[PDB]
């Protein structure tokens, strides 16, 4: 195919090229600044029916989003539909504007398919943030209508004496204009501390207007406990979170890593988080009896990768470390074999898959 002609000249050549030419953070700058001005080619997988996807009370036309880091300051959302992403994901999006830490702070780790990053919440802010999603409000409102949600991670300041306050003034600025909130949660009076902040921001939710209130969703690391896992399902079942996001990256370097860079602090992202982020979902779906719909992500580069995560429990998928090894050709390449995959065992669509492994 054509398509695969693309996929094959991206991955093989120009991204490798690209990224030979410019250190992590400029490609990082020049891929919003070339995806916020649709510099991308045109719509080549047509969406198929058996992608659709219904939970947090929306219509996702296909179950591949974009996760938050790649467009923290939401300058590029309209460029990521185009993309074929089914989903949307900004940030994170602190209340006032921070510069995050010092660089470099993103390393390519390309031999084991990763990247290491320590941005360090760098945020645009809420204020910007906001203005920038209400010149497009209309815009995004068909485009939900359409089946393509936005969603919105909420980040704290660095300096915040009170990380709940910084989440509620997030739920109020931006809420009204997401289909979905997220939240970053870390290792857990731990447990009740859990229950005091998502109590807090699901009231600041609920206050919000019918038509402008959006599900709120909790992400969590791979590194937790057993016992941090098992208190987080508790508390997102007896509050009625909407949903979990998992997971972000690993302050693990899981033995086996080459590059050069793998002792630079910061997460890992990529190939070696795979798996490790597939047994989280698998536990999370577990311990919540599968009534917690779960965004899947962590080294998705294939259809297989997407499929192993639904079958695990994952309602929805999310990529990014992906699209810096394969670029944008990427998304096509995961939904295409994803739908095969699907015909291939027997499922429907993508709803008939989630949690197999369970059943
Ligand atoms: C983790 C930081 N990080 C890194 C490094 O670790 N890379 N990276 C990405 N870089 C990209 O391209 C660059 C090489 C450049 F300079 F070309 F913009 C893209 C991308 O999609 N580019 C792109 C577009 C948008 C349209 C048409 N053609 C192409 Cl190649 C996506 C990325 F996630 C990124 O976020
Ligand atoms: C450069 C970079 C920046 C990120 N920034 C954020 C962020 O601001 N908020 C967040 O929740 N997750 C962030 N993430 C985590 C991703 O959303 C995702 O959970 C993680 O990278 C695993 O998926 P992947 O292996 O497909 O990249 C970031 C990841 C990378 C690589
Ligand atoms: O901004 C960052 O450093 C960042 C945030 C986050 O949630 N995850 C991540 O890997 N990096």
């Amino acid at each position: 195919a054509m398509a695969t002609g693309d996929e094959r000249f991206y991955a093989e050549h120009l991204m490798p090229t690209l990224q030979g030419l410019l250190d992590p953070e400029s490609a990082h700058r020049l891929a919003v600044r070339f995806t916020s001005l649709g510099l991308l080619p045109r719509a080549r997988f047509q969406d198929s029916d058996m992608l659709e996807v219904r939970v947090l009370g929306h219509k996702f036309r296909n179950p591949v989003g974009i996760a938050a880091g790649f467009d923290k300051h939401g300058e590029a959302v309209d460029g990521l539909y185009k993309m074929g992403f089914g989903f949307v994901e900004i940030g994170s999006v602190t209340p006032k504007p921070q510069e995050g830490n010092p660089r470099p702070r993103v390393f390519r780790l390309p031999e084991d398919q990763a990247v290491i990053n320590r941005y360090g919440f760098n945020s645009h802010g809420l204020s910007v943030v906001e203005h920038r999603l209400r010149a497009r409000q209309q815009k995004q409102a068909k485009l939900t209508e359409d089946g393509l949600p936005l969603g919105v991670n909420l980040g704290k300041n660095k300096t915040s004496v009170d990380a709940a306050e910084d989440y509620a003034e997030g739920v109020r600025v931006l809420g009204p204009l997401a289909d979905y909130l997220v939240v970053n949660v870390s290792s857990p009076q731990g447990k009740a501390e859990l229950r005091r902040l998502l109590t807090k921001v699901l009231q600041e939710r609920d206050g919000l207007r019918r038509v402008h209130r959006p599900a709120v969703l909790v992400k969590i690391a791979p590194d937790l406990t057993s016992q941090d896992k098992e208190d987080i399902a508790s508390v997102v079942k007896e509050l009625g979170i909407d949903g979990l996001i998992v997971t972000n990256t690993t302050v693990s370097r899981p033995a086996g890593l080459q590059g050069a860079l793998r002792s630079e602090t910061g997460g890992l992202s990529g190939k070696p988080l795979r798996d490790l982020s597939t047994q989280t979902i698998r536990e999370m779906y577990a311990l919540t009896q599968g009534r917690v719909p779960i965004i899947g992500v962590g080294g998705v580069s294939s259809g297989q990768d997407a499929l192993e995560k639904i079958r695990a429990g994952a309602s929805l998928v999310q990529l990014y470390t992906a699209l810096t090894f394969w670029g944008p050709p990427v998304v096509g390449k995961v939904k295409r074999e994803l739908e095969a995959l699907l015909k291939e065992q027997g499922f429907g669509g993508v709803t008939d898959a989630i949690g197999a492994d369970h059943r």
